[PDB]
């Protein structure tokens, strides 16, 4: 609580102040043990620097380093904070002036527009861009999707190689493997007989352990992604299993659910399923809908695989999930039908956090650059004021700010692998995101549950997704539209909620934007991803994305602001209170004196129905571009329950219907 | 022992005769499954037998299938014999004939005569020439050797990449990874920090697994090698031990020591020995000798390593073969010195089995083809006879022709990666070994550890070496020399021998034959490198290489049949002798009554000096080209006897001072 304004006066007193001398340190480092010159800042930001030192210098507000809190700091100091020999040399307000010129480069003006906005915490950018803009090859990215290349040992090893490279320079993988012959069938060059998927996903998860990131790092972070007609798709579902039989294990991996509609139709209907080898069956991962039901169909009769009563599949499925949190699930169809990337083919995988819905291919690795607002920091105090409201009009102008960020950072990255560089360079795809949905709706006095919140939820995506595509739409008529525009459904004048089939809310003017979108085009294909923030969230002091709390009093004990505020403020907060607390993992319901208004205000996420989450997660989700990262949280979990949520969450249109199960 | 005539007269029943029409069904297959046609002749071999077929089909003598005990045929069943669905298809007869014509394609006399001389057990070639000569991809070879491309993630991974291609269509790998930076070594890229070997060897070790010699055949079987100064020795060695910490091993790889002779010296002197990454002592693997010893002092005295005593690191060399057979030993200041490739460049590494002495880069990988000559079959009952005698000028004669074939071999085979092809078409190596010098032994009533057997040792070397240079001189004449014979020690007159320093024994004609390559070439780099024959000994019923027997009584109970005969022939054997054998582990010294000539000549090979192995390998070493498998067997073992061994063989000046080390 006070143990922050004193560790952060520690790093004062052991760091250099001026700026322009932390960059010089940086720049002129040398790595002792090797004696080589190692610098830490680009020739490019450092050249800036000097030519600016004074303006640089002095826009710098330190006092701002104690916008942390304790954890948020210390997550600072041990990953991002740039050290020379062991020793942080960075302060935070360093670190974020690096960034803003490791973004902005000789534009100064958009450079301190972005240092304020970040020191002051309006918003912030993801980790790779946090730990690399502005140093020598800045990997800003965070999220690749890449396509098995071919199904023989050339293309599994090029693909692996392609991985590592990948993982090298600290990314997360989404891969697909719907292409890889399945357990059993025929081998032509050698006439002998496949082992399927698990023996090759053995070989991907070592890769995942030794390539840490740039060494000793964070270990590689793969999720595969698998359509569940797959022949080996029972072995692949428990990858992630604790109990025996180590071989056919794949503990470091995550695996991805690809579900057609079929498999779900089928799967509700008590029907049969029917496994295929990709050779006996090929070209479904290749199409979606119809034209995927049909094919399947066909195949299904000409006798081609085998096949099983789909409850089967399910119900193991389900029992994964329930032991591991694995696999994940994303709807294929959704993801496919509802793209603005559609032109260019079908999207076979969703990527390590099932936010990102890009197309790739051998030749292209689809890439995502991703930042989030901070949703806390527009709220105002009113003009009498109390009540407080909610700045639209600000989010609306930082989203802004943040999209011409992230379009900046495209042109400026350093790409690990040519398909990376490729896929961005003709597509151009940003990810948007948000932090502390929870402490917004606390703060402003909303339950989670509540008609409000429902309502606060709706219009704060309606306005990223418009201030983004009015940027975007802005950078198009200056720089032209991304290579790819023409022919996609955004051309047309067909945006997000058009392919709900929705009409938007309508806080914003969205006919003379898509007047406008249609005549100028966007710079980027897409715009919105929702993301954990598991890290960044932590950093800024807020809630993980758009989740409730999971509990008003983390473990250090740490008990919700909000709540605690609330407490003292009514003659009820003492001793047999806080016991009540770190006992009732964090929950206030039941609690004998306490009214009724705050037990629905700091409801857990356990406490919530997860028809709430899936609602307000389909609500959202008419103003997302791509898809988000859709955690489901169960208390005391049955199969019964988890049916219902797939399905609910299935039949709501969700392109993510889950992300991690986590249960208790 | 008759199940034997039992087994194969089943199969005769279960087969097609005419071997033009078991070529047909081979040919026309059609894969079931996949409906895809399969064809397991190629195109020009099945043309060749169909212009052929009276000739080929007349032949052939099918009694010659009774010539395979029943552990040789059943051998020859599970695994040689060509299957249509999962039904034998070939007899071996068939299987011979293929090779035969495999090997020398329009030539129908020398294939022929390599028929004759197969089929009555001549000689035999390596399983991968037996699996695959005459079929569409004939991969023939059995012996890769891999140069890591590159300390880089980009070269480890094309380096995986090129084994897994390689282990595909089913040789054994050795792999030299002296290059790459060790544990907690700089990573300039990402200013990170390396985990050394262990990691990146666990990537190694799953491909093999993996990619098991074509799908469902046998795993993948590589050979690391590694010189002792690399800084992570301590956990390269310890790589298949049985106990704790399953992250740092690595059980289905072989460890290999490349040994320089002053890590010798300094275990020896009890001095120190120094510990480097190649990224801080640079070009190490790449000298030998003198100037290694001068360039590894300098970077000692630079302090660029970490330094401790010698006898530490051999102390823990000599625990991890007690317990797990390895690592393999290899000089290679001997293998380098004494190698008619050394006009290449430096050699730093051998096989998987330790017979091949071959140069490898990042753009070749050193490839060998191998047969084995039976030198039983050379034994002839004299003239009045019996004396028994040793046909030197048959052996010589089959020599000769074993030479042409394997050189057939290069010319028609299918290389996995083009690294082995541009290796394997410069530099023309081959690889002729023997199978069954215990048998002959025994046959001729000569002990192992005789003087007689040291000196008919010397001269089955010496006559091999011979023909095969002879033959090999002889193709030079008609094709030209290998590509770069100039500037090799055998085209200044320098052969193996003369590279030891020593005359040769004299039996053959050394100097009209040396005056002949100087004058027209070799057609082979090298030939010699006599190898386990782990299974081919097993087809033709004798005991592998030239090791001592193990075992006078293998488990089906068998006895040696040489000593069977002797016992019967002397009034002793009975029940009470049967029974002091499966007990006795198949010993018979200290037995009651039986003649001292016996227990001379029955001696196991854990009843022989390993002085007098050693003695031996010495003494047939300067015959051989390459090296050869040199597996060690002690019965109780220690440090010093250990110790003793390796010494004794390093200052014998052997090559491969030990493959496994055998216990108990
Ligand atoms: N376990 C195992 N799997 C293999 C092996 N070789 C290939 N595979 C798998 C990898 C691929 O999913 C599939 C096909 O591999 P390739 O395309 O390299 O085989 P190839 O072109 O020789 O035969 P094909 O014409 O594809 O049937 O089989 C092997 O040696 N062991
Ligand atoms: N554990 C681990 N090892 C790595 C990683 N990246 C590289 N290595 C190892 C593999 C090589 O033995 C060595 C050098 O790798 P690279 O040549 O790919 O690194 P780079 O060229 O970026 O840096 P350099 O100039 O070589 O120091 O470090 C990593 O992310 N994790
Ligand atoms: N452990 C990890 N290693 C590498 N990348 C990761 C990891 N966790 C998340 N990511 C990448 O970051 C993206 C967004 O994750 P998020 O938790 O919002 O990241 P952060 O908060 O650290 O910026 C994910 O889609 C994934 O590609
Ligand atoms: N398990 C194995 N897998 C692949 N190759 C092998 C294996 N064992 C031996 N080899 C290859 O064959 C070579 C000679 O071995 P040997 O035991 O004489 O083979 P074989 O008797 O089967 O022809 C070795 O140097 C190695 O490269
Ligand atoms: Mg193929
Ligand atoms: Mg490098």
């Amino acid at each position: 609580t006070l143990a922050a304004r004193i560790a952060i006066s520690n790093l004062h007193k052991q760091t250099t102040k001026q700026f322009s001398k932390v960059v010089e340190d940086l720049y002129r480092y040398v790595n002792a043990a090797t004696g080589k010159p190692a610098p830490m800042i680009s020739d490019d930001v450092y050249n800036i620097v000097m030519e600016n030192k004074d303006k640089l210098n002095s826009a710098i507000v330190y006092d701002r380093d104690f916008q942390y809190s304790y954890f948020g700091f210390k997550t600072l100091e041990r990953s991002y904070l740039l050290r020379i020999n062991g020793q942080v040399a960075e302060r935070p307000q360093h670190l974020i002036m690096r960034v803003a010129l490791g973004i902005h480069g000789r534009d100064i003006e958009a450079a301190l527009e972005t240092y304020n906005l970040m020191s002051l915490k309006y918003f912030t950018h993801a980790s790779p861009t946090l730990f690399n803009a502005g140093t020598p090859k800045p990997q800003m990215s965070s999220c690749f999707l890449v396509a098995m290349k071919e199904d023989s040992i050339e293309g599994i090893y090029d693909t692996l190689k392609e991985c590592a490279l990948i993982s090298k320079t600290a990314g997360g993988i989404g891969l697909h493997i719907h292409n890889i012959r399945s357990t059993g069938s025929y081998i032509a060059g050698t006439n002998g007989t496949s082992n399927g998927l698990i023996p090759m996903i053995r070989v991907f998860n070592n890769t995942a352990r030794y390539v840490d990131q740039g060494g000793n790092k964070r270990p590689g972070a793969f999720a595969l992604y698998l359509e569940p007609w797959h022949a080996d798709i029972f072995d692949f579902i428990d990858i992630r299993k604790n109990h025996g039989k180590e071989e056919i294990r794949a503990r470091d991996l995550f695996p991805a659910l690809w579900i057609p509609d079929l498999f779900m139709k089928r799967v509700e209907e008590n029907g049969t399923w029917t496994l295929f080898s990709p050779t006996s069956a090929p070209g479904l991962s290749d199409c979606y809908g119809d034209e995927f039901e049909a094919l399947y169909t066909r195949y299904e009769k000409e006798g081609r695989g085998k096949t099983i009563k789909a409850q089967k599949l399910w119900y193991s499925i389900l029992e994964a999930q329930t032991e591991t949190g694995t696999p994940f699930v994303v709807y294929k169809d959704a993801c496919n039908r509802k793209s603005n990337q559609k032109n260019l083919g079908v999207i076979k995988s969703s990527n390590l956090c099932c936010e990102i819905v890009e197309y790739s291919a051998p030749d292209e690795t689809a890439v995502c650059n991703l930042a989030s607002v901070a949703l806390p920091a527009f709220i105002e105090t009113s003009e009498d004021g109390k009540t407080s409201t909610y700045n639209f009009k600000k989010l609306h102008e930082i989203a802004k700010v943040v999209t011409r960020n992230l379009n900046r950072v495209i042109d400026r990255n350093y790409y690990p692998v040519e398909e990376a560089r490729k896929s961005n360079m003709r597509h151009r795809p940003i990810a948007l995101g948000v932090q502390g949905l929870a402490d917004t709706f606390m703060l402003l006095r909303l339950p989670f549950d509540s008609e409000e919140a429902r309502l606060l939820n709706i219009q704060i995506f309606e306005t990223i997704y418009h201030a983004s595509m009015e940027a975007s739409c802005e950078l198009a008529q200056k720089d032209g539209p991304y290579e790819t525009f023409q022919g996609s459904p955004a051309s047309q004048g067909i945006l997000q909620f058009d392919m709900w089939d929705q009409k938007p809310y309508g806080m914003w003017d969205w006919d003379t934007l898509r007047k406008d979108i249609m005549k100028h085009g966007v710079r980027n294909s897409l715009t919105m991803a929702p993301m954990p923030t598991a890290s960044t969230s932590q950093i800024l002091g807020y809630n993980e994305c758009f989740e409730p709390v999971t509990s008003n009093m983390y473990s250090f004990q740490v008990v919700n602001p909000y709540l605690l505020r609330d407490l003292v403020d009514l003659g009820i907060w003492d001793e047999g209170m806080k016991q009540y607390l770190i006992t009732q993992n964090g929950s206030i319901q039941g609690l004998p004196n306490v009214p009724q208004e705050l037990k629905d205000l700091y409801k857990t996420v356990w406490e919530i129905s997860q028809k709430t989450i899936i609602n307000m997660a389909a609500d959202r989700s008419v103003y997302i571009d791509q898809s988000h990262s859709l955690n489901l949280f169960l208390r005391a979990p049955t199969m019964g329950k988890l049916t219902s949520m797939h399905f609910y969450g299935w039949k709501k249109g969700l392109k993510t219907g889950m992300y991690y199960l986590r249960t208790q």
